[PDB]
């Protein structure tokens, strides 16, 4: 069955998952209680204005592939994903006010507070991702932390379908 988050439509595609809780302390010193999904997955993410096929881990995003309309909306896609990931880097990327423990009894979803966190100016969490060289696969690109496009360097797992 599929579920939506950040505006795309998931669907598990493959391999599978346990839950474990665990508190972990984003870049701007607040504890976030989240759902660590273990395991080795495949999704598809499914978006009005893009598409992308993730494989992922433990707390780990293996490969994004991504393709969309625009630069935004690719960008889009690649915030939900490194998210979606609950990457470490991603988790102490979190920067300013401490907007996560303020909330009183609303008890919001953690992976929707960072999302929105990290929709407002992606910036910090792009520039600490990491970037890796990337073989010439043909009618793949790499895309930079600044996201202009190259031949020769990505961020990490990270590659657009033209
Ligand atoms: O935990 C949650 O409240 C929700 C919100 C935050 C992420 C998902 C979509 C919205 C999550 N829901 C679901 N996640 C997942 C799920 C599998 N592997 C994952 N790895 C990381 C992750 F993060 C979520 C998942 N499966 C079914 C779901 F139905
Ligand atoms: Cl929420």
């Amino acid at each position: 069955s599929s579920f939506s988050f950040g505006g795309f439509t998931f669907k598990r595609t493959s391999g599978s998952s346990v839950k474990k809780e665990e508190e972990v302390l984003t870049g701007n010193l607040q504890t976030l209680k989240i759902r660590v999904h273990e395991g080795y997955e495949e999704f598809t993410m499914v978006g009005r204005r893009a598409t992308a096929i993730l494989r992922k881990a433990t707390r780990r995003l293996i490969q994004l592939i991504v393709s969309g309309r625009d630069e935004q909306s690719i960008a889009e896609a690649i915030i939900v994903a490194m998210v979606y990931s609950q990457e470490d880097c991603m988790i102490k990327a979190v920067r300013g006010d401490l907007n996560f423990v303020n909330r009183a009894n609303q008890r919001l979803n953690p992976m929707h507070q960072l999302l929105r966190h990290f929709q407002k100016d992606a910036k910090v969490l792009f520039q600490n991702w990491g970037i890796e060289s990337i073989d010439n696969v043909m009618g793949m690109i790499g895309i930079l932390p600044d996201m202009t496009p190259s031949t020769e360097m990505s961020l990490r797992g990270i590659r657009v379908s033209k």
